[PDB]
RNA sequence: AAAAACAUUAAAAUGAAACAGGCGAUUGAAAGAGAUAGACGGGGAGUUUGGCUGG
């Protein structure tokens, strides 16, 4: 009955998932409205 | 540097860590472009290159 039981994955030689916001591109009206806010604080 | 190979659509009970007010660097208050002033500039523009006179 040993079939179904854990698998751990890989991710040496092979790839791995991540989440990856902070490298969004967004729109040029949201990048202007979010440096904005750093020049004032600069 | 032993090997011209595979690697993806996950198991299982999160797995696959959080946060920053910076996408990652480089240059930097200097340099570019503007204004004014000096130098240089036939690369180019405009023009000139007297008269008498045994032609």
């Amino acid at each position: 009955l040993i079939v179904a039981n854990k698998k751990v994955f890989g991710k040496g030689n092979v790839a791995h998932p991540r989440d990856l916001t902070r490298y969004v591109k967004y729109p040029l009206y949201v990048r202007i409205q979010k440096e904005k806010r750093l020049l004032m604080k600069r």
